[PDB]
Order: C-alpha cells, then sequence, then structure tokens
C-alpha cells in the first residue's frame, strides 16, 4: 500500500555526470562512451561562437579527474565533446524523445555532482514543472526499461514563470522555445487527463473509492468536458491505454470518466484522494502499474 | 525557482542492494563491508510470527541456511548475530561499491529518502517523513522489508531506516539500521496500531517559507503571536506542539525572508481557519509537512 511520486533509481546516470566549463560558465554534462553531451549555451550565433573555441577551452571534470576533449560539434542546442576516454560506467542506453503527459525522472547536478532525484511529467506547453537553480543546466530526464537508461530530456533554461524549458538528447527543444535571452511565455497548461484516470484507478486499488459513481459516460461527452475545465483530450488510445486498469479494478474507462467529470463540476468537497486535495496528472498509466505491481530495475 | 518533493540520488545505495533468502522467505539486504543486514523476520515462519523467538529460532540456523544474491552472484555467509531486530549476516566479499556511511537514529518530522527494492532489485526512489507518531507513510509491496531509508549529505550515506512491516491502516514501520524500532511497535503479527497522526508544524512553517521564497504571499498577514497562543490553535487542528528548539532551527530562514516565525506562525494560523480559498502553495492544495528547514535551506 501506499502511492508515493516515485523516481526510476538514478546510479545508471549518476555514473555519467560530469562538469563542463567553457570561459565563466559551468554547467553539467552526460558523459556517454566517448562523447560528453551538454547545453550549446554553455559557448556563450552559435556556428560562429563554436568556430572560434578549440578543444583545450573546454575543461571537463568527471570526479576529480579532468577529461581531455579532442572533438566538439554541435547538434541543434547540444554541444557534443568528444573526449579521449570512454565512461566505463556507461549504461545500455537510448535517446528517446517523450511526448507531453509522458513522465521521466530528472537527476538535478551542480558543477556535475547529483544532488537530487524527482519524478514529473512533460506538461501539454512542453515546459517540465521542475526545481532548479543556476547550475543545473544539462541536467537529465530519464526512464529506465529493463536494463536500458532511455535519456529523454536535458534541462536548458528556466521560464520567467518559474517553469522549465529544455531539449531531447539530439538537442531538439520541447516547445516553442530558443536557447536564449528573449521574451518567452509557456502557453496556457492544460491537464493531463489520461495520467488523472491513471491516478483515480491507483486511489481504487489503494482503497479510496468515495469518488465512484455509478455513471457512464460517452467519450465524446466527456471530451466537452474535459475542454471546458482545461483538460487534455482524452482519445481511443488513452482509453485502451487505461485498459488492464480498468480489468484490474472492474471500473470501465467511461465509468472513471463519470467520476472525473463530477469531480471537476462540484470538487472534492473537504474530501482527498491519496493524500491529495487535488486532481493529480503526473502519474501515467504505466506508472501505476509499475508502483501498484513492484516492476524492479 | 520550484519546489519539488526531491529525493537524494540513490546510486550509492544501489550498490548495497542484495537478495536475502532465508527458506520460504526472500527479502532485501544491505550489503556495507562484508556485512549484510536484513529484518531478522527473515528467519521467520508461519507459526513463527504471533510470537516467535528470534534468539531461538537464530541457534537452530546455520549460514549455509541463508542464500544471499548480489545480482547474479551468490555470496558465502560465514557467520550470523543479532542486533535487536536486524539479522547481520557475516559474508566472505567485501562489498566494493561499499561507499562512506554511518548509521543515523532520525527524530519524528525528519525526512529520507527510500529505495524501494524486490528481490535485491531497486524499483524506485522516493520521499518521505518519519511521521509523529514514528511511522512512514511508504510505498511498499510484499517483498520489500529491508528496503532502506537514506540523507546522502557531502558524499556520505546516512542510512537511519530499514522498512520491516506494514501496519493494518497502509502505513509503515520499521527500526534504524542498528534494529531498533521506530515507534512502539515489535516485529510480531500481533495486532499494533498506529496512534493517532498530527501535522509535522515546523515542516510546514518551513514549506511557508519556501513559497514566499518562491514568490508566493497571498497567505502572509499583518499578525504575529505568541508561542503558547499558537500551539493552542495548532493543537486543535492536530498539529505537533512547535518549541522553542523549532522556532531556532527557522531562524535563517526568517532572517531571509524577512518574516519574524510567530508572524509566519499566525499565517499558519489563518490558514488553518480558512482553509485555502481554491488558491494553492507550491502547486499544493494542502499544507505539506515532509520538507524539513533544513531541506528548504537544501533546494533553496
Ligand atoms: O507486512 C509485511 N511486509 C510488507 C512490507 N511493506 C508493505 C507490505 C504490503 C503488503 C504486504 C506486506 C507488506 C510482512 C509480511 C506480512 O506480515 C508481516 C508481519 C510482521 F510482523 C512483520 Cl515484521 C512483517 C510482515
Amino acid at each position: 500500500s501506499g502511492f508515493r511520486k516515485m523516481a526510476f533509481p538514478s546510479g545508471k546516470v549518476e555514473g555519467c555526470m560530469v562538469q563542463v566549463t567553457c570561459g565563466t560558465t559551468t554547467l553539467n554534462g552526460l558523459w556517454l562512451d566517448d562523447v560528453v553531451y551538454c547545453p550549446r549555451h554553455v559557448i556563450c550565433n552559435y556556428e560562429d561562437l563554436l568556430i572560434r573555441k578549440s578543444n583545450h577551452n573546454f575543461l571537463v571534470q568527471a570526479g576529480n579527474v579532468q577529461l581531455r576533449v579532442i572533438g566538439h560539434s554541435m547538434q541543434n542546442c547540444v554541444l557534443k565533446l568528444k573526449v579521449d576516454t570512454a565512461n566505463p560506467k556507461t549504461p545500455k542506453y537510448k535517446f528517446v524523445r517523450i511526448q507531453p503527459g509522458q513522465t521521466f525522472s530528472v537527476l538535478a547536478c551542480y558543477n556535475g555532482s547529483p544532488s537530487g532525484v524527482y519524478q514529473c511529467a512533460m506538461r501539454p506547453n512542453f515546459t517540465i514543472k521542475g526545481s532548479f537553480l543556476n547550475g543545473s543546466c544539462g541536467s537529465v530526464g530519464f526512464n529506465i526499461d529493463y536494463d536500458c537508461v532511455s535519456f529523454c530530456y536535458m534541462h536548458h533554461m528556466e521560464l520567467p514563470t518559474g517553469v522549465h524549458a529544455g531539449t531531447d538528447l539530439e538537442g531538439n527543444f520541447y516547445g516553442p522555445f530558443v536557447d536564449r535571452q528573449t521574451a518567452q511565455a509557456a502557453g496556457t497548461d492544460t491537464t493531463i487527463t489520461v495520467n488523472v484516470l491513471a491516478w483515480l484507478y491507483a486511489a481504487v486499488i489503494n482503497g479510496d473509492r468515495w469518488f465512484l459513481n455509478r455513471f457512464t459516460t460517452t467519450l465524446n461527452d466527456f471530451n466537452l468536458v474535459a475542454m471546458k475545465y482545461n483538460y487534455e483530450p482524452l482519445t481511443q488510445d488513452h482509453v485502451d491505454i487505461l485498459g488492464p486498469l480498468s480489468a484490474q479494478t472492474g471500473i470501465a474507462v467511461l465509468d472513471m470518466c463519470a467520476s472525473l467529470k463530477e469531480l471537476l463540476q462540484n470538487g472534492m468537497n473537504g474530501r482527498t484522494i491519496l493524500g491529495s486535495a487535488l486532481l493529480e496528472d503526473e502519474f501515467t498509466p504505466f506508472d501505476v502499474v509499475r508502483q501498484c505491481s513492484g516492476v524492479t530495475f
């Protein structure tokens, strides 16, 4: 029993965190094989600024060991520093780009040293509601599949509202953001509907049933109400993904939607669900199954 | 900016997780140097759970009864001893991944990260606090026993908790790494009830300071209060008494935000009276009590 916001064990990623220093700027890098990946703003026209840098301008520190940079290239907003040594702690890994609503763990680092790990979702507006201070740039987001680390995020900046923006490991930004000091605003956020439903299933599995009702709804009727309360549209794919939880709890997805529909039109009424007075949307259907079944890494 | 419930990076603890099997029971062990620590109820059978005599059951066991698995490598047990509710299995190999560590007994209100394991394999890391009733509100399934709570400060791992049992209310009970239970609990299937839980007041105040640092000021007011008047109100909302030690601990946050502790105490009093009124504080509609004053300074 119990439901917690749980991150993947960060050990395989801690073995890859290095400190990248270029001029006055010091941020984090991801050392995989003989390449160190980091935000290209560490050099701060990026083609022009990068052509003026040499390999000895980048000071890479893996613990108390300085790595010698033997090459540098740029892939979108990520700088790739070729180093002489392959990271012996390199795990089985993949670079994946996640969709909004998908969750991942963030290993927050300062000066190439991991200081914290937390779970979070890629918001539908492509920002993450992280917790980052100066020096956290280059901190990475990841998921673990069996023994494979899927790197899905690299932190680049903080928007004026306190939310965060970054890229996948191929340097492609999530969202309409640029790695530059200019006026940038995150779009109005929406609630990740499928994740709220997954969290409602997790509450039922934990014995919290007060919100359940006899009612069911059509997907079209639910989406009319979802649009109204700034909730993301629920697709048939989402309904299918919630299938195993629906089978386990015996509550059809559209039956759980009528409960969500009522929770939105009426509220919690002083009650909580899994110790929360708000509807939690940072647990995907897969996260709920993983936590309420005990999958290990 | 931003405030999140943040756990410590679990890497140093993942390198210590092993699977301990004794008879039919399989739980997790903590392998540090040449010793594997695990809950002593790993030696328990079906009719040795309501009233087990652990000294008696342990004397009947031999080193080859304990099957220890560190990854795909079986470790050889060369000794066994019991320290309170923890079983210490001496092994023939020192863990090369043993970090700088200490065994630390924490007080209620203190926070720590939990590395949840099943079969000696870490599956997730989360953050939680030792509740005033000495239970933890974890996320644990069968086989999680022996999962450890820890803090990682300045390269060192302070182990402060080992998971032992789930109480009938879904909350969890365990011990420090010296086998001493937190709370009035025992490792027996007897009827055990957690005392009525209370809110960790100092942690709520620390979280209110964290919100002020993050630009949330809507809950602040022109009022201040006496410590006794705050405790008289707080006790009625099932909040822990705020001691002068707690007031002193909140000092640095009070200096940083320019809001006296007793002034923040009056903001809290008001929040308890009115509720949030559809508003949130750090993205939360409830007052958060699992961030200590030390955590807030750490994160901010
Ligand atoms: O509770 C137990 N460990 C679990 C841990 N965390 C979470 C759980 C969730 C579900 C089922 C077991 C859970 C065991 C087995 C069941 O009974 C006892 C009784 C005892 F006196 C002791 Cl010391 C341990 C246990």
